[PDB]
């Protein structure tokens, strides 16, 4: 099953037995897809499945120097140049730095037309750091040259652009909505409603529509920004709550159900 588009997946921390008792939380880590007027989570795996050694074993595409059709999502971070010497060519660039005092190193020139050129993935503004698996952060210029030049045959380089890393006058990160929390009228009687059909059982799945969902942000577990997210289906049909990694990973969450449902 692949149809181009497919839903964003992550793990999440949601709790349980605490639902209207109080008398012994419990989060544990759940998978969530998010496609677009519908939300099904379920469980995530643990053990671990490819590991970071292998490498593939040479193909995918028969031209060029590179397996094609690379996806960014959560790889658009950065960059993993590579300089392979038995498929693309000898490397010729001219680097500079000295981090003796705070310099990184970073491209300073691409000699010639050689790998390095070809290699699209590099270019004159990018620091490096991660060569061949194995950070040299702490290795100023000089073991640059060393770390790259005593490397054969594939060279995975990888740098960061660097531009605007440094921030100008204090105009981000930060604010204080207040007010979008004291609702004028809220049904606490008839919103359990007769007893029968309510998808409210955790199994293996949960399916929710993103028709009339709610996003809430609460904090509570040492969350000064990340918080907890909650995932109310039109109060009256579902309601999961959890957490993300980072504040980032929630931003992006509640940002992805509340631009989705745009109840």
């Amino acid at each position: 099953a692949s149809g181009r588009r497919a839903p964003r997946t992550g793990l999440l921390e949601l709790r349980c037995g605490a639902g209207s008792g109080a008398g012994g939380e419990r989060w544990q880590r759940v998978l969530l897809s998010l496609a677009e007027d519908a939300l099904t989570v379920s469980p995530a795996d643990g053990e671990p499945g490819p590991e970071p050694e292998p490498a593939q074993l040479n193909g995918a595409a028969e031209p060029g120097a590179a397996p094609p059709q690379l996806p960014e999502a959560l790889l658009l971070q950065r960059r993993r140049v590579t300089v392979r010497k038995a498929d693309a060519g000898g490397l010729g660039i001219s680097i500079k730095g000295g981090r003796e005092n705070k310099m990184p190193i970073l491209i300073s020139k691409i000699f010639k037309g050689l790998a390095a050129d070809q290699t699209e993935a590099l270019f004159v503004g990018d620091a490096i750091l991660s060569v061949n698996g194995e950070d040299l952060s702490s290795a100023t210029h000089d073991e640059a040259v060393q770390a790259l030049k005593k490397t054969g045959k594939e060279v995975v380089l990888e740098v960061k652009y660097m531009k605007e890393v440094s921030p100008y006058f204090k105009n981000s990160a930060g604010g204080t909505s207040v007010g979008w929390d004291s609702p004028p009228a809220s049904p606490l009687q008839r919103q359990p409603s007769s007893p029968g059909p309510q998808p409210r059982n955790l199994s293996e799945a949960k399916h929710v529509s993103l028709k009339m969902a709610y996003v809430s942000r609460r904090c509570t577990p040492t969350d000064p920004e990340p918080r907890y997210l909650e995932i109310c289906a039109a109060d009256g049909q579902d309601a999961v709550f959890l957490r993300a990694k980072d504040e980032a990973s929630a931003r992006s969450w509640a940002g992805a159900i509340q631009a989705q449902i745009g109840t």
